[PDB]
């Protein structure tokens, strides 16, 4: 009903801070509804759906964020696989009533042209088939794609624990 499923990569996992300080527990903190923190390290949107079932179906949410296409960019996983594997969460999802809200990737230094790739296609095929989307780049950096400051963790690319409570209070006021 109003619980959530964020389901994802290491940027929903909440690397490298450990997964209890991660985005999805600060949304439920916030917005005081249950949020299910199934994000894996490095996952593809392959590996995601692979365990759609048992990770969302399952829990019975009314809505499921997707966060996934970092690991993708990662592991030169292709635009056209990334694309169709993407389609069918949301589509399983709609097929079960829960409802879809795509996260999309962010900007990674190793692979920004993938990423971009990734990103521009993911709104266009959000906002043709109106879907909630979730741009966390808006809270964590600036016009040059680098963070802002105190949010950027102690590795490079990956957000700091203040950099995910900005993410979770985001999707706090975006859900």
């Amino acid at each position: 009903n109003t619980k959530v499923v964020a389901i994802g990569d290491s940027f929903t996992f909440g690397y490298p801070g450990n997964t209890e300080n991660s985005w999805p527990a600060v949304l439920g903190q916030t917005s005081q509804i249950e949020v299910v923190n199934k994000g894996l390290k490095s996952q593809t949107a392959q590996d995601l759906y692979s365990r759609f079932d048992a990770d969302v179906l399952a829990e019975k949410p009314g809505r499921v964020i997707i966060f996934v296409g970092n690991g993708d960019a990662i592991k030169e996983v292709p635009l056209e696989t990334f694309q169709q594997h993407i389609k069918a969460m949301v589509e399983k999802a709609e097929s079960n009533h829960i409802i879809p809200i795509l996260a999309l990737p962010l900007p990674y230094t190793g692979v920004q042209n993938t990423i971009k790739e990734f990103r521009e296609w993911e709104s266009s095929y959000a906002k043709e088939k109106n879907i909630l989307v979730l741009d966390f780049a808006t809270v964590l950096m600036d016009a040059d794609n680098v963070y802002l400051e105190g949010l950027l963790s102690k590795e490079a690319n990956y957000p700091s624990k203040e950099g995910y409570k900005l993410m979770g209070e985001y999707a706090s006021r975006v859900l």
